[PDB]
């Protein structure tokens, strides 16, 4: 059509994840390829594209559609004469075990388009991103692309940036005390050491900014509203706005230059929970947080900050002048800090005595501390009662595709890793197309039982069983 | 009782030790940035420069003895505030309301898996 789909796209744009659905899409999308192949050998249905370039794989993986994902990645047509078109190839069985070969050509970036790329790049407009990582030749396999090459550079990284703070405290730690910032240098081992872990902290502020500049206008446009989807990549480039924020400071002959210097190191100690992903049980304590300091922590920090300043507009309005640790308590600003301390746990009734009418003074602190220490500060705690329950659930999901993403900028950094990045290539041998030649397509493998039926198998590759570097193939390939 | 005591020792390997490194990350983070900012005596009486002590006036934060102000040898006011109010608001507003929450998740999983090793550290 117009829009540059065909038949093969239509139908999974007319999927919608109903498991009724789900049955009639997958059954009608299989009887088009095998009449596909009957009237056009020659042809090759789903290597066709749309306008936006996508394959009717691809298709399934940017949208939200799961089941239409998971029968095109587990596709096998048993039937002779059209077998070429299958993906997922059993190879022996041995009575319970059950030994399948995967395919991987168009996902585990190959292409310009490839479903474990285009899953983790979605936008989270686009549902069930979290799910599609759950079918078998994908979640096998970013588990068997971590287990070699990539635990051992993300165990790097993070040993890198261990380096990093401790030398951007320690040269900010010992900063000078003594005048205009552009400061001279003495002739010591104590100011080579000092100066040499300046520039070794400002360099890696620059390092942060380009890798931030490059993932929001180079790469991945972004709205505003998906800030709370690349949470963990704002907070790197917040950093790195300090960090060379400073550095205009200190040229510019300004003593402000401590002012965003520090809030780098405050910053840049905290921003260390990015790497307690990917570890399991530590990674779920990180992902709550991202998801609580915007929805639960937001909420609730416009209600108290409503009572907060209700209160202590109350409080001045009493308190008069001098009128005979002392201290004016006439300003706003220190009676809405004298009654911060009653949530901190530091409150101090009679804080002032400079006011009159003491019976309404008292009915104020304490409809005060009543409505904020008592009624929604347990009120917190049970509304994150409620929403961790929510998203114990969500945060494994949220998890595997905060170990993905990992993996994927890993490989896109690296030419040689990316001869590396044929996870089980193999190049393997597998059936025989149309025009009598052999198959030749990378392929994955995985391991199974089955108890319960008697594990009946139509078609064997190899009859022999076992991976023992040596098979001979079965007579029961056609051709 | 024995459901008590099995509590804690599944509860100070799991839950406390992993909320103990996140608590050190936030207030190893934000008592390098106060010491950062406080000079020298520049003119309960203490030099607050070392980082011991100041990494110990940020942890009377959560033992809800609190002290604001606890020193005036810094400059820069507005940014020794906003410092001490974005630590209250993360550690003891967020985490301390945060483990009471993931505390309450474990209980619930252990209530059935404690009644089972009871009988077996009877055995
Ligand atoms: C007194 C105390 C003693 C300590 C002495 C300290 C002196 C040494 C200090 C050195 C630190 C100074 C460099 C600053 C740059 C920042 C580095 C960084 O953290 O970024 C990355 C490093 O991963 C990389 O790819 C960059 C490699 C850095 C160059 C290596 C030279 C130093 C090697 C050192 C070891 C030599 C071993 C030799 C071989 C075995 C990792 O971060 P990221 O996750 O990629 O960024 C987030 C990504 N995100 C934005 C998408 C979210
Ligand atoms: C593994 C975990 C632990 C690791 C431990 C790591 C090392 C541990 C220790 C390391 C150093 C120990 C200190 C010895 C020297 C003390 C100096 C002194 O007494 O004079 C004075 C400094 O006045 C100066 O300007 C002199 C500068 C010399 C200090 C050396 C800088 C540190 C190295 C650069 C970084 C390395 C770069 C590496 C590059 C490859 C004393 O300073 P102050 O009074 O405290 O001023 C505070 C100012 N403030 C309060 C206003 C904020
Ligand atoms: C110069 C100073 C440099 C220091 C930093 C250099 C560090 C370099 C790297 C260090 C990495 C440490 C080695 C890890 C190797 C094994 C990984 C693993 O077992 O995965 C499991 C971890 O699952 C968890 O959730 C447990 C958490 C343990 C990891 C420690 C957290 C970070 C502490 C670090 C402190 C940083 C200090 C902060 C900054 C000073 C996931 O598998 P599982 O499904 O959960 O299976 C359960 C099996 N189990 C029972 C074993 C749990
Ligand atoms: C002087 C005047 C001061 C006040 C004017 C400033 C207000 C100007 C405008 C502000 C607009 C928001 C800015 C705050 C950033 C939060 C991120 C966000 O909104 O995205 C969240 C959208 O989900 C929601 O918005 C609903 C849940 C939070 C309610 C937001 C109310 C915050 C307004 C008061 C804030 C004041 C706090 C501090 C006060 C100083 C995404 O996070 P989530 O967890 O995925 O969402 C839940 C899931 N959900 C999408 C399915 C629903
Ligand atoms: C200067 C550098 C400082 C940091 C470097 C030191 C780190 C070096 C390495 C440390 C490795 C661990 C040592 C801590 C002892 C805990 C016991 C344990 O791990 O066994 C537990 C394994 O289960 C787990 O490990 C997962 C749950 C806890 C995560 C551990 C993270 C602690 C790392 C930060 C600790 C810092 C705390 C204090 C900070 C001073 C068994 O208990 P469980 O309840 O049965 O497990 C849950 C059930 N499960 C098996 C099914 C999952
Ligand atoms: C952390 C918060 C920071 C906030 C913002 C701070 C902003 C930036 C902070 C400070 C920048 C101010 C200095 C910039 C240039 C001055 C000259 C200089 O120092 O270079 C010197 C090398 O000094 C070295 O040692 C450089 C080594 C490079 C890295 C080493 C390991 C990699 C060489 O200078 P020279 O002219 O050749 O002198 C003759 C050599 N002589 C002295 C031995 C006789
Ligand atoms: C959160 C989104 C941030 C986005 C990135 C933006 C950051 C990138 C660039 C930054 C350039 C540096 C910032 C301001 C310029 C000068 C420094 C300064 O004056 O600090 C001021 C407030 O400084 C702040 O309050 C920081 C604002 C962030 C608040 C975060 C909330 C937690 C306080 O200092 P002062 O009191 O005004 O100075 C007067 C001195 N006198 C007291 C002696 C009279
Ligand atoms: C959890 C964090 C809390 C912790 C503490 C936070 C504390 C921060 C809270 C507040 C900031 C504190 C500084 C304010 C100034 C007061 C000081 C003073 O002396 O008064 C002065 C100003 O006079 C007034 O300010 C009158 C008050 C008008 C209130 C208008 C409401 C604003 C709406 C806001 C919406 C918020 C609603 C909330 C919904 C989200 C009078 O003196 P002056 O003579 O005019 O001086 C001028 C000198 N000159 C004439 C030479 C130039
Ligand atoms: C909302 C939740 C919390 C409610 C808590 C309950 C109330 C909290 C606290 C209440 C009492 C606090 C002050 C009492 C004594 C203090 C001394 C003082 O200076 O008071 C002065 C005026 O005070 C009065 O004597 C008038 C009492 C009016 C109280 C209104 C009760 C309704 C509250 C409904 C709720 C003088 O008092 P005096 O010098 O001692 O002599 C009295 C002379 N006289 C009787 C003629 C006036
Ligand atoms: C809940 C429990 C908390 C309760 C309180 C706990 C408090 C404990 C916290 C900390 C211990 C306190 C003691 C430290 C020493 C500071 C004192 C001082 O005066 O500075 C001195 C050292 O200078 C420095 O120490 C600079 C700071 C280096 C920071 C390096 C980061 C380490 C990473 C850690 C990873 C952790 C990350 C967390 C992740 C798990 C400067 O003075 P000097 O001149 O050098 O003196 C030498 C004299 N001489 C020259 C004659 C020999
Ligand atoms: C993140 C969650 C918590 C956020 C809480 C909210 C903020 C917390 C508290 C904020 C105010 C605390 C200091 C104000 C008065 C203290 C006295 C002082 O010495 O201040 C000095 C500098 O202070 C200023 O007057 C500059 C104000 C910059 C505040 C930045 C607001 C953005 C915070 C975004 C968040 C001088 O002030 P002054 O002598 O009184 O006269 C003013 C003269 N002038 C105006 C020309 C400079
Ligand atoms: C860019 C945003 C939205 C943000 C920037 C700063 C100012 C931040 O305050 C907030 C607002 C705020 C202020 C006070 C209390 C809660 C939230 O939340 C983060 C932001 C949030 C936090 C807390 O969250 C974290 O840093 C932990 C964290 C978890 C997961 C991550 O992937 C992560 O990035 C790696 C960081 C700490 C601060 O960054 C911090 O160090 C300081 C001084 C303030 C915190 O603004
Ligand atoms: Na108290």
């Amino acid at each position: 059509d117009s829009v540059g789909n065909t038949v093969l796209h239509a139908l999974v744009e007319v999927a919608d994840n109903t498991a009724d659905n789900t049955k009639f899409v997958t059954s009608m999308y299989n009887e088009i390829l095998i009449l596909g192949a009957k009237l056009h050998p020659t042809l090759k249905l789903e290597e066709l594209i749309n306008k936006k370039g996508l394959t009717p794989l691809a298709l399934a993986a940017s949208s939200g559609k799961i089941g239409v994902l998971a029968y095109i990645l587990q596709r096998e047509i048993q039937e002779p004469e059209c077998r070429h078109l299958s993906r997922k190839f059993t190879e022996w069985a041995y009575g319970p075990v059950h030994s399948s070969l995967y395919d991987l050509s168009c996902i585990d970036t190959c292409e310009k388009n490839s479903v474990l790329e285009v899953i983790a790049y979605s936008s989270s407009e686009t549902p069930n991103r979290h799910d599609m990582l759950l079918v078998e030749p994908l979640n096998r396999l970013l588990q068997d692309k971590w287990d070699r090459f990539v635990k051992r550079i993300f165990y790097f990284n993070f040993f890198v940036y261990c380096l990093y703070m401790i030398v951007f405290t320690t040269a900010a730690y010992y900063r000078p005390v003594d005048g205009l910032p552009p400061y001279k240098l003495k002739n010591t081992v104590g100011d080579y050491f000092r100066v040499t872990g300046e520039i070794l902290s400002v360099s890696g502020g620059v390092y942060f900014f380009l890798r931030g500049i490059q993932y929001f206008l180079q790469r991945r446009p972004s709205m505003k509203t998906l800030f709370v989807d690349s949470y963990s990549e704002m907070l790197f480039f917040v950093q790195s706005l300090f960090m060379l924020g400073s550095v205009v400071l200190y040229f510019s002959h300004r003593k402000e230059y401590v002012a965003s210097m520090v809030f780098s190191l405050a910053m840049g100690w905290t921003n260390m929970l990015y790497y307690t992903r990917g570890f399991q049980q530590m990674g779920i304590y990180a992902v709550m947080i991202e998801k609580m300091i915007l929805r639960d922590l937001c909420r609730f920090m416009f209600v108290y900050l409503v009572f907060l300043f209700g209160f202590s507009t109350a409080v001045v309005t009493l308190i008069e002048d001098g009128k005979n640790p002392p201290d004016s308590y006439n300003s706003l600003y220190s009676t809405c800090l004298e009654l911060f301390k009653f949530t901190i746990g530091m409150g101090d009734l009679e804080f002032t005595e400079n006011y009159d009418f003491k019976a309404v003074f008292i009915i104020l602190l304490l409809a005060y501390v009543i409505l904020t220490y008592i009624l929604l500060l347990n009120m917190l705690i049970a509304l994150m009662g409620e929403t961790v329950n929510k998203i114990a659930q969500e945060s494994k999901n949220i998890w595997k595709l905060q170990r993905a993403i990992t993996i994927l900028d890993t490989e896109k950094s690296f030419l040689k890793c990316m001869r590396k990045a044929f996870r089980s290539g193999k190049l393997l041998q597998v059936g025989y197309t149309p025009d009598g030649k052999d198959d030749y397509r990378w392929c994955f493998r995985v391991d199974e039982v089955n108890w319960t039926t008697w594990n009946t198998n139509v078609g064997i590759i190899n009859e022999d069983p076992g991976n023992c570097e040596g098979v001979k193939r079965t007579l029961s390939f056609s051709l």
